[PDB]
């Protein structure tokens, strides 16, 4: 079935006095493809997509600061912290122009960086991405009560940090097919020390839902305005029923984003990579061949 192994040699780079881990495969010459995961995942989420792209393009997949095999300093892990570390990661590797492949909070990082560096982004492939959720009615019903509890300090931290609910419960609820024990262990590994679960709690508290927190809402609105104006080639993957991007929203985006190709992956929730990695990787690989790179 879907591959469970992580057959990538570790690479580390110094970023702002810490070290970040990243996958780095594929040819050295050309435009690199930068894969950005979100919550509560790591570069592991790209393990079955990267092999479709690596034959033709360099694939760089960092673990966000505090996650995967990256260092876990004593930060709050605000979106601003992820921005600072990812900006510095890209510069530390000397990347010039890139293609972005982005998901969940990795998509907020990717779109925010693209808005600020438009001349350096030659294409964006994205899925289940951060957009403003104007009211809780747009969040899926079965998951509203949980995310509302996550978005508190005392109850939410007890759930996410003390009891590891984002890993043990939410993650499994983000894939239609059942994650296997080996896959769960790969997702659990970075967070075996409860103190290291800080980013898993801060992330849902940063989600731009019903206008709060206002700083995140504004930043996400700004990159969405940029995206609808930009001629950058776009590739949107979507599934049914989705979580962040239900089918009706995917359809709205497909007709209103310039130069946008849209691919229905079939059944999918949030981690679309875990329900249909082969279609995602194969379509990205072919789409890269149509770009001016
Ligand atoms: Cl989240």
């Amino acid at each position: 079935g879907i591959g469970t192994g992580f057959p990538f040699d570790p690479h580390y780079v110094e970023v702002l006095g810490e070290r970040m881990h990243y996958v780095d495969v594929g040819p050295r010459d050309g435009t690199p493809v930068l894969f950005l995961h979100g919550n509560p995942t790591s570069s592991y989420v790209w393990r079955n997509i990267i092999p479709h792209v690596a034959p033709t393009h360099r694939c760089i997949a960092p673990d966000l600061i505090g996650m995967g095999k990256s260092d876990k300093p004593d930060l709050g892990y605000f979106f601003d912290d992820h921005v600072r570390f990812m900006d510095a990661f890209i510069e530390a590797l000397g990347l010039e122009e890139v293609v972005l492949v982005i998901h969940d909070w990795g998509s907020a990082l990717g779109f925010h960086w693209a808005k600020r560096n438009p001349e350096r982004v030659k294409g964006i492939a994205f899925m289940e991405f951060i957009r403003p959720i104007p009211t809780w009615d747009e969040w899926p019903e079965f998951a509203r009560e949980t995310f509302q509890a996550f978005r508190t300090t005392d109850v939410g931290r007890k759930l996410i940090i003390d009891q590891n609910v984002f890993i043990e419960g939410t993650l499994w609820m983000g894939v239609v097919r059942p994650l296997t024990e080996v896959e769960m262990d790969h997702y659990r590994e970075p967070f075996l020390n409860p103190v290291d679960r800080e980013p898993l709690w801060r992330f849902p508290n940063e989600l731009p839902i019903a206008g709060e927190p206002a700083n995140i809402v504004a930043l996400v609105e700004e990159y969405m305005d940029w995206l609808h104006q930009s001629p950058v080639p776009k590739l949107l993957f979507w599934g049914t029923p989705g979580v962040l991007i239900p089918p009706a929203e995917a359809a709205r985006l497909a007709k209103s984003l310039p130069n946008c190709k849209a691919v229905d992956i079939g059944p999918g929730l949030n981690l679309l990579q875990e329900d249909n990695p082969d279609l995602i990787g194969s379509e990205i690989a072919r789409w890269l061949s149509t770009l001016e790179i």
